[PDB]
């Protein structure tokens, strides 16, 4: 019922909504898991094919219908309202597992206040006799003679035991960790208190909050590019291997990284664009913001892969045999980088503060989008007041209780299963394909273009029309069929095999989001 007070608020909110952990943490290890470069080819293809057109489509639908995640599809096609519900389920699961990264970040922040960084060396109560210094790991006298593969690094050991304490498998949950639960509770309390008061933006602090992360990223890039072995990392990151293009995995994990980074199919963008003025030019902004996001991801990829190549040269092993083919890549690369900056504790605190800022503002945007998408369903009941406040309290408490399962001794396997099935992969393809299909073949590209021209002042080019019509559905169907034809089970890191019931649980997680689309159709057609 309210609009933006000024047009800078919309730009700042959208800039803080889709820039964060998906550009600095998830993109690097997805690039690292595959060859690199062979991941970039489908990335840019998917970018210019679907990433920008669907984002602009969501913004235009929000601006043209003046509604949220679910109700927007009611003014387009009532039969396909299940896309909103699927988006809400996806964003709920994402909210559940996405704050554990912030919990690890605040655990590192609290551990950073010591005079000496704990992960710099290994002289501790949780170190194997196999540990050796990263500087001393590559030595022709003591390491290359024997036990080359048995050795491990202090950073990896810290991440595996002190923070994670890995159990032998998912079948052995172990005991609960109380400090991580406390950190999770603290982050959830901060998130709840920032919505109690409805604090949004500032007067003379936004130009600090939105510019400090970029300055920190610039310092990180300058540090990384000046380290030995950065050229090998850049070559690994850029030059593609044509053989890997025949594996469905790279094609399916390159087209979903973009859908994750641009916050597509979550219901957040169709609500962010709702408060805009009717006669406002959003094309230029959608283009500039997409350019900013993709450039940030590409530059951060340079920054992380430089130090990755440096570490691989330092340990004297293969590029693919360092760090982790999983969610722990950032928490191994970045701390190793800040270990060598002057005054390491200060830069460590600054880096974890900016990481928390990037994660939190996104968390705020996604929680706000979920709450809006919910309250447009029931305005009278979820009227502003105490009811809406206890609603947020209940949602936060339930999400904390569910996320407790990832802080046990076997929570890492649950976390990897969630990352791979919950709010990524095939469900994103499902919802994106249905969105593009319903908007291009049921509603009409020309019919939309008339609305844009009425709202923007001129007729746009036919690029997005032909994108929505053919380019995105073809890719979405091809990737899905190609993955089904050649099936490969998920493996955590590289040497681990999941039990069959765990894979069944993951497929149930994905199908919980998928089946919203056909069940709503059969329910509506029943009566
Ligand atoms: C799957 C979980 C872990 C995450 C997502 C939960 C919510 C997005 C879902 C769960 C149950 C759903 C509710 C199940 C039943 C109904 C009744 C339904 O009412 C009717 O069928 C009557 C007509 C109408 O009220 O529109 C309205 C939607 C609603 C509130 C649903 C709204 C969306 C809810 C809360
Ligand atoms: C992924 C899970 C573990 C965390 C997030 C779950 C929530 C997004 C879901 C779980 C159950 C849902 C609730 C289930 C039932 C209802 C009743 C219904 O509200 C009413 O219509 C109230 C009765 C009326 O006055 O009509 C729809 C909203 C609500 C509160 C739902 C809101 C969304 C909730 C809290
Ligand atoms: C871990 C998983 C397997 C738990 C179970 C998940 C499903 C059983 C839930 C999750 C979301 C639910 C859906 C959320 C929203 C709706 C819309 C609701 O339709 C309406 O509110 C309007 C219908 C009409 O107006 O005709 C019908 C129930 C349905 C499909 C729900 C059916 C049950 C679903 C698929
Ligand atoms: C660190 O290593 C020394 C050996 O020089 C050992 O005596 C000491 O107990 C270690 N510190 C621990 C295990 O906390
Ligand atoms: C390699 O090991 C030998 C003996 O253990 C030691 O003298 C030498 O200093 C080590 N190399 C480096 C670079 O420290
Ligand atoms: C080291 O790893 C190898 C296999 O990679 C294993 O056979 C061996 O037992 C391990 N330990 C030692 C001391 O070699
Ligand atoms: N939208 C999702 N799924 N995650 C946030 C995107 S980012 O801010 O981490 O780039
Ligand atoms: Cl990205
Ligand atoms: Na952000
Ligand atoms: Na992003």
């Amino acid at each position: 019922r309210e609009k933006w007070s000024s047009k800078i608020d919309f730009v700042l909110s959208v800039a803080g909504g889709f820039v964060g952990l998906g550009n600095v943490w998830r993109f690097p290890y997805l690039c690292y898991k595959n060859g690199g470069g062979a991941f970039l080819i489908p990335y840019f293809i998917f970018l210019f094919g679907s990433g920008l057109p669907v984002f602009f489509l969501e913004i235009i639908i929000g601006q043209y219908t003046s509604e949220g995640g679910i109700t927007c599809w009611e003014k387009i096609c009532p039969l396909f309202s299940g896309i909103g519900y699927a988006s809400v389920v996806i964003v709920s699961l994402l909210n559940v597992y996405y704050i554990v990264i912030l919990a690890w970040a605040t655990y590192y922040l609290f551990q950073s206040f010591q005079k000496e960084l704990p992960w710099a060396h290994c002289n501790h109560s949780w170190n194997t006799p196999h540990c050796m210094e990263d500087t001393m790991r590559k030595n022709k006298s003591v390491w290359i003679t024997i036990s080359s593969t048995n050795f491990t690094s202090p950073v990896i050991e810290f991440w595996e035991r002190n923070v994670l304490s890995l159990s032998p498998g998912i079948d052995h949950p172990g005991s609960l960790k109380w400090d991580l639960a406390l950190c999770l509770l603290l982050v959830w309390l901060v998130c709840f208190f920032c919505i109690w008061k409805g604090v949004r933006s500032t007067g003379k602090v936004v130009y600090f909050t939105a510019t400090f992360p970029f300055a920190m990223l610039l310092v990180l890039l300058v540090r990384g590019l000046t380290l030995p072995g950065a050229g090998a990392g850049i070559k690994f990151y850029l030059y593609p291997d044509i053989t890997r293009l025949e594996d469905p995995q790279v094609w399916i994990d390159a087209g979903t990284q973009i859908f994750f980074s641009y916050a597509i199919c979550l219901g957040a963008m169709t609500s962010l664009g709702s408060y805009n003025k009717y006669k406002y030019n959003s094309y230029r902004d959608c283009m500039l913001l997409g350019c900013l996001n993709s450039g940030t991801s590409f530059v951060s990829g340079f920054a992380i892969f430089s130090i990755l190549g440096f570490m691989a040269q330092e340990q004297g092993v293969d590029i693919a045999d360092v760090a982790e083919s999983g969610p722990g890549l950032a928490f191994i690369a970045y701390p190793k980088a800040v270990t060598m900056m002057p005054l390491p504790t200060f830069w460590s605190i600054l880096f974890f503060i900016m990481l928390l800022l990037l994660g939190l503002d996104s968390q705020f945007v996604e929680v706000e989008g979920q709450i809006t998408s919910l309250v447009d369903l029931y305005p009278s009941f979820l009227r502003k007041g105490y009811r809406r406040e206890i609603f947020i309290a209940f949602v936060c408490s339930i999400s904390y209780l569910l996320g407790l399962t990832m802080v046990t001794e076997g929570g890492m396997y649950v976390f990897q299963l969630f990352d791979y099935y919950a709010a990524s992969g095939v469900c994103l393809l499902w919802v994106a394909f249905f969105e593009c299909f319903v908007i291009a073949w049921i509603y009409g590209g020309d019919n939309l273009y008339d609305g844009i021209e009425d709202m923007i002042g001129y007729r746009p080019g036919p690029w997005m029309k032909y994108s929505w019509a053919v380019i995105t559905p073809v890719l979405c169907v091809g990737c899905f069929i190609f993955s089904l034809v050649k099936y490969v089970p998920l493996t955590y890191n590289k040497t681990y095999v999941y039990p069959n019931w765990a894979i069944g649980l993951g497929w149930s997680l994905a199908l919980s989001s998928m089946l919203c689309v056909p069940l709503v159709i059969v329910i509506r057609l029943c009566q």
